[PDB]
């Protein structure tokens, strides 16, 4: 397969959240068939991030899903070419981000370019005033639509005092292939766990992990 049993990632991650513009780098590695994967984060322009880099965690991999047998895994058949996603992602107290990312493989290695905008959080919220604590493990309803596939999610984002704050999203999904096949799977579900196992005081240097597992 083109996809191997390690895996090399590079990503460049840019845009603004309420107004204020930066970009990041990170490099890493995984295992894409047992769901694993780590990569190493650094804020290079805009620094530092006047918001919790818990909001754009989530933007920087879906080649490293571990899908059963049985269920097909729309984003390795896509290689070469590779895969987008678009997301819009809605926070309870009104913040919205929406995701532009392009999937490519590059001399080996994985390469992602994302684009990201959020707006209207609150300033004196959780996110605006860097009081995040991680995401909660959640798991991502996958639905087949029209040769792509469309992800439903609900996540809890942990603030400081035992609370949460709730978003969701509606990722799509789409395949970047010109010539070959697909086999599309049916409705299935992705549980991921997103820690973060390192970051500077500032969080502009940021290592994170992540497990991502299919089921049905």
């Amino acid at each position: 397969s083109l996809i191997k049993e390690n895996m090399r990632m590079k990503v460049v991650l840019e845009g603004s959240v309420n107004g204020h513009q930066f970009k990041c780098t990170g490099e890493g590695e995984g295992n894409p068939y047992m769901g694993t994967q780590t990569m190493r984060i650094k804020v290079i322009e805009g620094g530092p991030l006047p918001f919790a880099f818990d909001i754009l965690a989530t933007s920087f991999s879906r080649t490293f899903i571990k899908y059963p047998k049985g269920i097909p895994d729309f984003f390795k058949q896509s290689f070469p070419e590779g895969f987008t996603w678009e997301r819009v992602t809605r926070y309870e107290d009104g913040g919205v981000i929406t995701v532009m990312q392009d999937t490519s493989l590059e001399d080996g290695c994985l390469v992602y370019h994302a684009q990201v905008r959020g707006v209207n959080f609150p300033s004196n919220g959780a996110v605006m005033q860097k009081k995040t604590k991680g995401w909660e493990p959640n798991t991502e309803m996958m639905y087949p639509a029209d040769g792509g596939l469309r992800g439903y999610t609900h996540m809890a984002l942990k603030v400081d005092g035992g609370g949460h704050l709730s978003c969701s999203f509606v990722t799509t999904y789409r395949s970047k292939k010109t010539v070959g096949n697909i086999k599309m799977p049916g409705i299935h579900a992705v549980s991921h766990r997103l820690e973060r196992l390192e970051e500077s005081d500032n969080e502009m240097f940021v290592v994170q992990r992540e497990h991502a597992v299919a089921k049905f």
